[PDB]
């Protein structure tokens, strides 16, 4: 059948091997040759290195995308600092595919924020490594505060931690961290927490 990824390859001698999504690349050495059915044998096979690479143009593509790619970045390099045992080919894929499929939603999320945010009183997105920093503001409300939201690639099944810089109103850390507790940790978090900023703090 087929997987979440485009292409797989690997090389002559079959110990390297490439997995393709797009612009994303995981690539996977075995301490050997590989050789039976990787996928279905169930075969104890000692992996050596996981290496993630891209093929994303940094000064061509939107802030989102970047932040996309970064996520999965800073994912397979934080795996591979653990260097007794290690995981293996079939799980290691799983968890890559919906790591990957996980944080591609999330940058759509980024791009429906950026396009539709003055309708929930979200007046600036800034995206600064897995930093997203979103700025609620309506002098009707009389509200202004600036939330950092800390990202990663586990998104969105994992609390965030967040920071509050609060200008006009009294808006706290507490508020915020209520809000991020409330809405449920999976897909749209993003957007659904924008939200339920917009409702319990601007529509009152
Ligand atoms: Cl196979």
């Amino acid at each position: 059948s087929l997987s979440e990824w485009d292409v797989v390859e690997w090389s002559d001698d079959q110990a390297v091997f490439t997995f393709v999504y797009d612009t994303i690349q995981l690539t996977i050495t075995f301490e050997e040759s590989v050789v039976g059915f990787p996928f279905l044998d169930k075969r104890y096979r000692k992996i050596v290195d996981v290496n993630f690479q891209s093929l994303l143009d940094e000064d061509q593509a939107p802030p989102s995308s970047l932040l996309v790619h970064k996520l999965i970045f800073q994912y397979v390099e934080e795996k591979e600092s653990w260097k007794t045992t290690q995981h293996q080919l079939p799980k290691m894929l799983e968890e890559f595919s919906l790591v990957v499929h996980h944080c591609r939603l999330l940058g759509e999320e980024i791009e429906y924020l950026k396009r539709w945010g003055p309708n929930y009183n979200l007046m600036n997105i800034d995206i600064n490594n897995n930093e997203l920093r979103l700025l609620f503001s309506s002098s009707a409300a009389f509200a202004k505060f600036e939330i950092t939201l800390f990202l990663s690639a586990y998104y969105p099944s994992v609390p965030l931690p967040s920071t509050i810089q609060n200008h006009v109103g009294n808006t706290s850390q507490d508020d915020i961290a209520t809000i991020l507790s409330k809405v449920p940790l999976e897909n749209n978090y993003l957007k659904n927490v924008v939200k339920q900023i917009y409702q319990d703090l601007f529509q009152d």
